[PDB]
């Protein structure tokens, strides 16, 4: 046997570690399928992509094109059904009538053994024919056979009559296949829309308590959940729910030691009150939690919670499972760091010595959460556990239950993000916070939506608890308006972190990312009815940008996505497209000063002649333009961050 | 089980489709295997490459490095021995012992938990110990260990004691491997070393006749091999040696209608004089072929036949085949073409109704002139032949025969030229012709010593009888010197067909390059005596070539290659290195007019530091420089193509 073909169909993508693993798409998403097709000699080829259900149910006929004048490399697009495991292949293929037209059209002409190369063309036909299972477009092409084969009408005629749109209709649909050569199957995994798309709101539920009782429980917090709602989130994301140790408690402002009622990080988790499958005495009891989660549900939302694979030193796995940790010749075990963090509340999980116990254990708690609503995880730092401990756990969980849903909080070298995407983690944290220039968005925009779009689906959070960025804290409410529009145009999947939407933006100290006072070590009550009156709050335009986003399917998606050229450095341009849904951002990327500048559309890259003037309406404001191949756009701080146009049909 | 093993190794390289093809070598040469190596948390990894040999022996320890800062790829060299098929797969692994140094480093001087922090490297090494097979070699790390716990000393002695060159030298060797974790093996052929390096001499026998029988015999023509043999050529490629079609035979320049004594071309092959396996009579006989093998073999010549698959209207297959052609409706098979090209006097073979009797008829053809000597085939246009086809000859052939060396000859897109590299070819023809200016050799050259060098050979000929370059004939002689040097200065193999020496530059017409009255259509005596004896021909320049090709090993291996920064777009510069050896080579590509420069070399790529000055000598005329990051050159055509220089020692 021969590793290639008989018509050479070679280097099928997408592919994610050679076929291993399989590449990724969620139901409704478009992407294209790609590979290198020739033949030997001269005559012409086709392709075709066949993409199969879970149950081996081929899709339509999809042909596919050369992309770039002799290059070889043909692709189609191909839009992903149901959820579940999926396979596609390439068809390679002899096309035999394409070679034919072309010399028939040259040769006739030229008088060049007119009778012989009409009666190869009708012999052609009639096996074009034969395969065809329309009765009418059998009887079509048989008539174009008779008509090749009338020797007593014009050479020029019994061709044209081989060439009518009626006769390429047909063979449009069912062309004539020589030698048909298949690739071996590729693996794709449709998981459901909310692994790509949505909009998710990262809160505390302590900090939402009363006057007289301070620490919220998930009762009190419950009724924060209208308000999220109706800024269009979809997804509430919530630190550890579990006891906190007591024993090396964090202080307020991350200070060493805790005093008084200090309530400590929640990330310290476990107590003798309980570990990982427990919840906060304070927050209430599991009833309560239900509570939340029935609420929760009613509002159009999904709860995720926080898994953070680490112990308090009061947590019952300490001394329960002491094989679980590294413990130095003393017999103490080193704290957490995440350099030069220090985690002097926590000690991190070792894997080497129970692995089979702590990946049973692991999912055992997982499906706990699962039974009770939860079916998205927010995985904390997964990259300081061992990368096949989490394919070995995502496996287990999405075998039994496919919707669930693991989000990779994994901010380190690219290799490592990589890879926690390829192996299942269905969203992963990116480098968005940091990136904030023209050129830093344009390129890492460029990446995410390319050939890493067929492994990893960007959650773009604007701030974390952790990270408040110089550009929010130097640009004020202006800044926060910039990062909110780009995040939400930008990623099908954005967030933010409770406060972003009163601008706050106080750092612990300067050149520091984090907060000062921060929510993760006090708690930390919003005046959120004072705001709203005050006007002091980002809240409608957070809630713009959500509708805007639920009535444009372009900004649903994440591999369509075209920047185009400004004559200013402080302003971006960028489009989105899916189907007939286009959209049109510009951007202000100066939170100090009014930007004027001339925004040059790819009016091709549009669907557009170079010449076309078309209607577009600024979704923020309501307002109509004309844009064509260049537009004047004057942007004001405070007034006018951007423009987010649709294009009116 | 998981994709991923313990400690990650992914996308091991080179690779050839996925592994389905072995990546290809020569004995001798060397070659970087890469990949990516990473673990979770913020401790040290190592890694190393396994080259296991035919008998699956492994080879020496052959630990790898980070090949760039915060990239995680990780690499070594390896180097090919006996001929074969080889496999290599890369080990990853915890590195403790280089965590624990850094670690200890730090706080053994800062007084931080010394007694313990001495322990645990105590530990360690006494782990490192357990595994090395050397008495001595455990005692020296037994003494380190003993050092480390001993309390009696002061902690920065017993640190050192750990970090003594002796200690250091047993754990380079013999490291500490924590979870080593495997790639999958992937596949190596090694082959011989002509396959990679050797200068190739193109002539037609038959123009090496006597005034009273001009055209030339086996006899005659082996009075040409002691001059090819001293201009240092290694194999001796010849035009078809069969029997020629009368039907339709080619006349002078290619004219469609011979008439005459016209001799036509020689891949008109077949008469009823016989086929593929038989002898032109006119150049005697098998026993005179026999003789000219021999008489190649004791001047240091290989033979290279060529083998065009494809027969004159008069050869025997084609009555005794029929099925071997695709014939028209009226009988008539249609003469083959390379479009533009004609080939009136041929047929074209059609594969598709006996795949496997022109499968068994081609091995056994190449059998026979194997069984004659020939080990090496320059394969006609294989591009026009299914690519799977020639991935069973070769696989064929090689099973038996692994010396057999295969030269595809496919001047396409590439796609097609790759792919016929990766099924089995050995070498590959290139499009050296036509990248003549600075930009097109840096960036072709870049293209085949990089990723293709895997499993892509070029054979750079300057010249074909096809290919007669533009650049040639406007050029002239100094054209010549200079295509000649950067042929075999860039590539281990090259090439040139008889009459290049004598700068034969004459084209058939304005925009051609045919060659004016081609010697595929006609006898070309040539008077070599006077051209040696008038200077007008460049043959010393070429032996002088081959001579520094010979002696110096850098110019004998194809992917250690640098291009050096010139301030003139006329004026290329790079270098070459192999071991000790390094060939630096400064090229005027402007054969009209003098060109001055300065060379600025990129020191630390030839292993030294800014500042420096290394002696050179000019291989080309003798002559030592001093040469430093900025060297002065004028290079005047006629006069001096190049400097050739090797850095003395
Ligand atoms: O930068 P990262 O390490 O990825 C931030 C996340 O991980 C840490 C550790 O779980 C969290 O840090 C908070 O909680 C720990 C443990 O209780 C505290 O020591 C630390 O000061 C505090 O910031 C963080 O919340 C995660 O998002
Ligand atoms: O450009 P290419 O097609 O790769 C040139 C080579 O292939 C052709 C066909 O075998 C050779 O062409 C010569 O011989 C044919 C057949 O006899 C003639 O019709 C043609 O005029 C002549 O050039 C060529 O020698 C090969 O190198």
């Amino acid at each position: 046997p021969t590793v290639v073909g008989r018509i050479p169909v070679l280097d099928v993508r997408p592919v994610v570690q050679r076929g291993r693993r399989p590449a990724k798409a969620v139901t409704g998403e478009s992407f294209e399928v790609s590979a290198t097709v020739f033949r030997e000699g001269h005559d012409a080829v086709g392709a075709n992509v066949v993409l199969r259900d879970p149950r081996g149910r081929p899709g339509p006929w999809t042909p596919m094109r050369e992309l770039a004048p002799g290059t070889d490399r043909w692709g189609a697009t191909v839009t992903a059904g149901e959820t579940g495991t999926w396979s596609y292949t390439v068809e390679a293929w002899g096309d035999p009538v394409t070679t034919w037209r072309h010399h028939a059209r040259i040769k006739i002409p030229a008088g060049l053994d007119t009778d012989l190369v009409l009666e190869e063309g009708a012999r052609l036909y009639e096996r074009a024919a034969a395969d065809v299972p329309g009765r009418e477009d059998r009887r079509e092409l048989l008539a174009a056979v008779d008509a090749l084969r009338d020797e007593s009408r014009p050479a020029a005629s019994r061709l044209a009559a081989a060439l009518t749109p009626q006769v390429d209709a047909v063979l449009a649909r069912h062309p004539l296949r020589d030698l048909v050569t298949s690739s071996d199957p590729l693996p794709l995994l449709v998981e459901r829309e909310r692994a790509l798309y949505g909009a998710w709101y990262e809160f505390f539920p302590r900090s939402e308590g009363t006057p007289h009782t301070p620490h919220g429980t998930f009762r009190t917090a419950a009724r924060r959940l209208p308000a999220i709602a109706a800024m269009g989130f979809d997804v509430v994301y919530l630190p550890p729910i579990h006891p906190i140790g007591t024993t090396h408690r964090k202080g307020r402002n991350n200070t060493l030691s805790a005093t008084g009622d200090d309530v400590g990080s929640p990330w310290a988790i476990g107590s003798p009150e309980g570990g990982h499958d427990s919840i906060h005495p304070a927050l209430g009891t599991l009833d309560d939690f239900d509570h939340f989660v029935t609420e929760a549900g009613k509002l159009g939302l999904e709860i995720a919670l926080d898994f953070a694979l680490q112990c308090s030193p009061d947590h019952p796995w300490v001394h329960k499972h002491p094989e679980w940790f590294h413990h130095r010749p003393d017999g103490t075990i080193a704290h957490a760091e995440n350099p030069p963090k220090k985690y002097q509340d926590i000690y991190p999980i070792a894997f080497d010595a129970d692995p089979d116990g702590l990946a049973t254990e692991t999912v055992r708690i997982l499906r706990h959460w699962m039974d009770h609503g939860v079916r998205i995880f927010r995985v904390d730092n997964p990259h300081t556990k061992p990368v096949a401990f989490w394919e070995r756990v995502i496996a287990d969980i999405n075998g039994t239950d496919p919707d669930v849903i693991f989000l990779a909080e994994a901010f380190t070298r690219p290799a490592m993000m990589a890879t926690l995407a390829q192996i299942g983690f269905q969203q992963s944290y990116t480098y968005f916070t940091w990136r904030n220039t023209k050129q830093e968005l344009t390129e890492y925009l460029t990446e995410l939506s390319g050939e890493a779009a067929s492994y990893m689906r960007p959650n773009f959070f604007a701030n974390t608890p952790d990270i408040l960025h110089a550009y929010l804290q130097h640009g004020g409410r202006p800044a926060f308006e910039v990062r909110a529009v780009l995040a939400a145009t930008l990623s099908p999947t954005w967030g933010i972190y409770s406060g972003y939407e009163l601008c706050e933006n106080t750092p612990l100290r300067e050149g520091s990312e984090e907060y000062l006072d921060s929510e993760k070590y006090q708690l930390k009550p919003r005046d959120w009815t004072r705001a709203a009156r005050e006007g002091t709050t980002i809240a409608p335009l957070v809630t713009r940008l959500n509708t805007i986003r639920r009535e444009n399917p372009a900004l649903r998606q994440l591999r369509d996505l075209h920047f185009h050229p400004t004559d200013k450095e402080e302003v971006i341009a960028y489009s989105k497209r899916q189907g007939s849904n286009t959209v049109l951002v510009v951007v202000n990327l100066d939170p100090r000063h009014t930007q004027e500048a001339t925004v040059s559309l790819d009016m091709p890259q549009l669907g557009l002649d170079w010449h076309e003037s078309v209607p577009v309406r600024d979704e923020l404001t309501g307002e109509t333009y004309h844009w064509g191949r260049a537009n004047y756009v004057r942007l004001e701080p405070g007034r006018t961050p951007a423009h987010v146009c649709t294009v009116l049909r």
